[PDB]
C-alpha cells in the first residue's frame, strides 16, 4: 500500500499534459496489484482528483463514469495556455457576466 | 498497444511550439506503420486534438488539417508567449467586446 | 540537532505540487528524528506553515484534522495553472463580489 | 526530408527572445546547404513565423527583414516580462482602449 | 571584486522562495570573510535587494530588522503561483479597490 | 573584429536577472579588448539596448548613465513574478488610470 507509484501518488504536473500525466498513472497502474474494476476507480475518480486543477476542475464537471474519449478530449484543454484560455474566458465571464453573484 | 507511439496519443506541449511537435508527431508516424490515407487522421486531427488547444483553436481558425503550411503558418500563434501574443487580446475581448455573453 | 532538511527548512516550491514537497517533508522527515507523535504535529502544522501559500491557503481552509487524502484532494488545487485555474475565477471575485472591501 | 536544421524546423521558444532564436535560425543554416536569397525567406519569413509570436507581433509593425540591428533592437521586445514590459499593457489596449473592437 | 558569491552578486530566483535563495546568500557568507556586523549589510539590505521582488518588496513592508524567520514567514508567500495568490490579487485590486489611482 | 561575445551581441535573458547578465556583460567585456571610456559607451548605452526590455524601461527611467548600484537595485524588479509584481500593476495602469490614451 502506498508503494511507489500505486496510482495513490501519481501526480499531474500543471505543466503535465492530462495524456501525458495519464501515462505515468496507467503505466504504474500496472506496477500496482489492482482488479480491473478496482483501477476503474483510479482512472475514474483518481485521474481526477490527484491530477491537475486543469482537468480534476473538468473530469468532475462532465463528471466521474463519462468515457476515457469525452474526458480525453475534454482534458486536452489541459496545458496552461490552452487551457487557461477557455479558464480566462469562462472565470472572466464567470465574475463578470454569467456566475456574477450577487 | 503500448507499442512506443502508434499516433494514438502523440503530444504538443502546451507551451511547446507547434513545429517541435509537427516533427514529433511525424517522428511516431516514420514508426507508426500508418498508411498515407491512414495517416490523414494523423495529420489532420491528430494535429488537431492531442496537439496543444492553440493549434485545435487556429486549425479549426483555418480549416482543421489545413496544409501543413497553413494549419503551421497560423499555428505559430502556439506555444505560451506565442499565443498570449494575440489569443490574450481577443480572449480579452471575447469576454468585453466581441463574444460578451449575456 | 534541527539538522538540514529535517522540517526545519522543509520549504515548498510554490507552484511544486502540494504532495510532492509534502514528499519532502515526509521522506525527510525520516531524516528528522521524531517521536510518532512529536511527528504529527509538524506534519498537519509545519506542513502548512513553510508550504505553498496555495496549499497553505487551502489546508487552512479545509481546516485541521482532514487527512491526508483529503488534504491532497483540496491542495490538488495548488499549482500555476493549478491553483489559477481556481483562482482566477476567484481572486476576481475577491475584489468585485465575495471579498469586496468597503 | 524528415533532415532537422533547415528551418523547416527552426524554433524560437515562446519564452525566449528574438535573438536567442536568430543564432537558431542563421547557425542551423550554416548546417543547411544554402543560398543567401535562398536563406532570406527564413532571414525574412520563417524568422517571422515560428520565431515565438512575441516577435511577430512586433515584426508585423516594425515589419519583417528588418536589419539585424532593427529586428534586434526592437524583437529584444520580445520574451517573458521583457515584452510583459510593453505587451501586456498593449493587448490590454487592444481590447479596451486603442484596438477596441465594436 | 567579482570573487564569486560575495552577496553582491547572490541573487534570487524571480520565482525561487525565499529561503532557499537565503541558503544560498549564507552558504556564501559564510565563506565571503567578514564581520558580524558585515554580514548584517549582507542579511538586512542585499538580502532584500536581491532577493527576487516578490519579497524584496515584503520586507520592505515589514521592515527591515525583522528576524530572518519574521521575514521568512512574511516570504514563504514568495513564489510565483506562491506570491501571486497573495500578491497578484493584491495587484488586481490595485486597479479596482485599493490603489485604485485618481 | 565582432569576436563573439564583444558586446555588440552581449545580451540578457528575458527572464535572467539585470545582475546576471551584467556579469556576461562586464565579464565578457574582459574578453572584449576595449579602452575603458569605449567600455564606459557599451557600460551606458549598450547595457541598456540588449539588456531584456525589463531593465531598458527602468535604465531608461532611472535615467541612463544611473550608477550600476541605481540600475542594478530598480533593475533588481527585472524578473518573471519580479517585474511582474510592479509592471502588471504598471502596464494595467498604463491602460486605464496613467496613460489611458484617447
Ligand atoms: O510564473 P508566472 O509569473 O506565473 O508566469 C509564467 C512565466 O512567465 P513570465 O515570463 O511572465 O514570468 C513563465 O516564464 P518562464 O520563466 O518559464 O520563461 C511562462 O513561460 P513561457 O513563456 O515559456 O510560456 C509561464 O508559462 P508556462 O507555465 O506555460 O511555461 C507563465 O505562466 P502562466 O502562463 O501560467 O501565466
Ligand atoms: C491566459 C494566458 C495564456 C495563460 C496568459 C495571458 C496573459 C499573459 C500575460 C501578458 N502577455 C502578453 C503577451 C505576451 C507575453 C509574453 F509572456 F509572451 F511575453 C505576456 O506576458 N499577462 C498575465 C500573466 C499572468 C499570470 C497570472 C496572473 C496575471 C497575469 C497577467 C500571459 C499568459
Amino acid at each position: 500500500g502506498g508503494s511507489p507509484t500505486s496510482i495513490l501518488d501519481i501526480r499531474q504536473g500543471p505543466k503535465e499534459p492530462f495524456r501525458d500525466y495519464v501515462d505515468r498513472f496507467y503505466k504504474t497502474l500496472r506496477a500496482e496489484q489492482a482488479s480491473q474494476e478496482v483501477k476503474n476507480w483510479m482512472t475514474e475518480t483518481l485521474l481526477v482528483q490527484n491530477a491537475n486543477p486543469d482537468c480534476k476542475t473538468i473530469l468532475k464537471a462532465l463528471g466521474p463514469g463519462a468515457t476515457l474519449e469525452e474526458m480525453m478530449t475534454a482534458c486536452q484543454g489541459v496545458g496552461g495556455p490552452g487551457h487557461k484560455a477557455r479558464v480566462l474566458a469562462e472565470a472572466m465571464s464567470q465574475v463578470t457576466n454569467t456566475a456574477t453573484i450577487m
